């Protein structure tokens, strides 16, 4: 787990202050979550986690969308600039 709170910031839909998109822990999966997230294919979405108000260090994240659609972001926090991202329905 190792933080009390994790919340997810980035371009739109999402936002670079605030913490409109809380993860919540997973304890079965060991990692936090974010609720679902519409993203347009095509794009470049830039983003990152603030962990107990610690930004993530370095350049934004980035993932290229693959398709319209819902997405669970995810953060480890023993793998801090992992890129997962997860279609969901």
């Amino acid at each position: 787990q190792v933080y009390d709170k994790v919340v997810l910031r980035g371009e739109s839909p999402l936002r670079w202050d605030g913490e409109n998109h809380p993860l919540t822990f997973d304890e079965s999966e060991g990692l936090w979550k974010s609720e679902p997230v519409t993203l347009s294919g095509g794009i470049q979405f830039e983003y990152k986690f603030v962990m107990d108000n610690e930004w993530l260090a370095g350049d934004n994240l980035r993932f290229q969308v693959p398709q319209t659609g819902d997405y669970v972001f995810y953060f480890d926090p023993s793998d801090q600039r992992k890129v997962d991202v997860r279609p969901v329905t």
